[PDB]
């Protein structure tokens, strides 16, 4: 019933719990699973601030899209030993802000499902839903399995 | 990879597209259906009241709860239409706070899976999240099909 499934990926334990359930699913209906990390824009931090960030906190304008390339790529090396055939795994990675990101990718690749994880690398014994989830759970065209 | 997936209604739109969705993946597992309505009862809804309720609106606990019944009842009756066998489709009416009574109500039952509604009875055109729908993404044991 699910032919394309998205994953959206953020390199914290709840999503590769996500992960593991995306991957039950694909194997259960032997969907396209679809990976993807958002990474933000260093223009879209400072934009919304009233100062500059001091040059001590500066990092390589790459190094958060190389994070998330890896986060992006261990996920899906993960899908694949779990089971999941290799061509029916893709990878990506998108600049941007998460929420948005991910229901516009789930749009227009037309995914037929979202799993996600309920918190994310701030997550904790709360049972409350990450910011991330909530947004994405409401606005979301398909269907959002949060885990 | 479920055995027992619980669909919460309430008698929306919203609550059928995910009786709907529950049903697809009972068919695809084999998997016990749990129908839920929950009625909130009478001392709930006079709880934090600053002033009683009118006569009018003063609704009691029996037909509250007939009319949850009526729509766990559909539920059921529907989901058979649609092809679950009917000895593993139960419907089930319970009193109390619908959030936290679902959510209970999966873990005592031991539900792998709850496919619930993004909106319900004040479903509009708008992308936000039901608060049921919020509550119980974030604080179910198991995953959480939000349709
Ligand atoms: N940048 C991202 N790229 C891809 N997926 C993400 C991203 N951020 C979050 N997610 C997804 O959303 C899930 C929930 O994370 P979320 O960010 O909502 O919770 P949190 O970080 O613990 O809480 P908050 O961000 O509100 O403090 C993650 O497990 C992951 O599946
Ligand atoms: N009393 C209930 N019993 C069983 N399931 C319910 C109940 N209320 C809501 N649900 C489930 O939760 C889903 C979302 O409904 P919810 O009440 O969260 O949104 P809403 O009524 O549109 O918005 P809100 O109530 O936040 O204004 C419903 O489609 C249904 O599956
Ligand atoms: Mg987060
Ligand atoms: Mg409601």
């Amino acid at each position: 019933m699910f032919n394309r499934i998205m994953v959206p990926v953020d390199g914290s334990k709840g999503a590769v719990k996500a992960l593991e359930k995306g991957v039950g699913l694909q194997q259960l209906t032997g969907a396209e699973l679809y990976i993807l990390c958002v990474f933000k824009h260093h223009s879209l931090l400072e934009a919304s601030l009233s100062m500059a960030r001091p040059e001590q906190l500066d990092i390589p304008d790459d190094a958060l899209k190389d994070y998330a390339t890896e986060i992006a790529v261990q996920a899906k090396t993960r899908a694949t030993e779990l089971g999941v055939p290799a061509d029916k795994v893709r990878a990506f990675v998108k600049g941007g802000r998460p929420s948005r990101t991910i229901v516009r990718f789930a749009r227009k690749r037309e995914c037929d499902l979202v799993v996600i994880g309920a918190q994310g690398t701030n997550g904790d014994k709360s049972l409350l839903l990450g910011s991330v989830a909530q947004r994405v759970a409401g606005s979301a065209h398909c269907p959002v399995l949060v885990v």
